[PDB]
């Protein structure tokens, strides 16, 4: 049954709660971004209103086949009314089309639901700078001080230069990048750009990317693998066996693969900088793990909450155990006590 932390009080509104049948007294379902843990349950057979960004609208329509009439796309940074409740959607700096939701309750309460976010100082000068926020429903995925990782711009640097060097030392090397959802497109689009290639991919992944309103995208991607020297493969397939497998299929056009697995945090973040990374090498194939995150580090989350100064925080991630919950509460208390709200 839908959990308390997916329900917005004083509304008929729910957030990312698509896998509990009909929710008793839900007039409208918000969807923060197109990722499976958040959309789980959607199909062509939904007949309640969905509110989402334009881009998430495209994904619903074309990949899940939801009927146009139940998708209500909203523009960002725009005061909108939804069943007589003022809302606003803001970029979540997560994957394409991912939003935070501001709710202005009739009773005068103001709630922010972050969806999945990577906090950034650019948020401190959005529509949020204007007014007080009583309740924060928070993406707590990395709410613990061990969780440090580099800036996205540092990681894209590393990737750009690794690939470009290798390709210039051996122009019959192929670059592969792993994937399984939307998000992290900059990894492959940055490498492709430095190498002067479109990115080659399957038909299903080409369709996904064609929904995303990326500018100039027809110039940046293709379904023709032969013509392209940056390939996208299923992340499951990014391993020696599956790379070899694939290295056979190109038909003697490349002698070497350099691959990238963009990862979430991995324990080796604790002991090694970005500038000092190494790959796993079994012959002519080489695989880099690179910690490109689309969630807030501990310190990024901390800055954001301390600026916001919310009266109450409700966690949406890592709520499943009491140890996680208890650890998280302690961080909230410290932060508040440090910042004097
Ligand atoms: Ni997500």
């Amino acid at each position: 049954t839908c959990p308390f932390y997916k329900k917005i009080p004083g509304t008929g509104f729910t957030v990312d709660a698509f896998q509990y049948g009909v929710v008793e007294g839900c007039t409208a379902y918000f969807l923060t971004h197109f990722h499976s843990d958040h959309y789980a349950g959607l199909s062509k057979h939904f007949t309640f209103p969905v509110y989402c960004s334009e881009i998430t609208g495209n994904l619903l329509k074309n990949k899940l086949h939801v009927q146009e009439q139940y998708i209500h796309p909203l523009p960002l940074d725009t005061e909108c009314i939804v069943n007589g409740v003022k809302v606003v959607l803001l970029d979540a700096n997560h994957c394409p089309g991912a939003v935070m939701i501001l709710f202005y309750l009739p009773n005068g309460t103001v709630i922010l639901h972050t969806g999945d976010f990577r906090a950034d100082p650019s948020m401190e000068r959005s529509l949020l700078a204007d007014q007080k926020v009583h309740m924060l429903y928070l993406d707590t995925t990395y709410c613990s001080p061990e969780y440090t990782f580099p800036s996205q711009q540092e990681v894209i640097r590393f990737a750009i230069n690794t690939a470009f060097e290798a390709v210039t030392l051996n122009p019959h090397a192929l670059v592969v990048c792993g994937t399984y959802s939307i998000g992290k497109e900059k990894v492959f689009l940055a490498i492709a750009d430095v190498l002067g290639s479109k990115v080659g991919m399957s038909q299903e992944k080409y369709k996904t990317l064609q929904c995303l309103n990326i500018p100039e995208i027809n110039s940046l991607i293709t379904t023709d693998m032969c013509s392209s020297l940056v390939h996208l493969l299923p992340m499951m397939q990014i391993n020696f066996k599956g790379l070899q497998s694939h290295l056979k299929k190109c038909g003697g056009k490349y002698n070497q693969i350099l691959a990238f697995r963009p990862t979430g945090w991995t324990h080796s973040n604790k002991f090694t900088r970005i500038a000092d990374v190494i790959p796993q090498t079994k012959g002519n194939i080489s695989i880099y793990g690179i910690p490109y995150s689309e969630h807030s580090s501990y310190l990024e989350m901390k800055r954001f909450v301390q600026w916001l100064k919310p009266q109450k925080i409700i966690p949406t991630v890592n709520v499943g155990t009491w140890k996680s919950r208890s650890t998280m509460e302690k961080y909230f208390r410290e932060w508040k006590l440090e910042a004097g709200y």
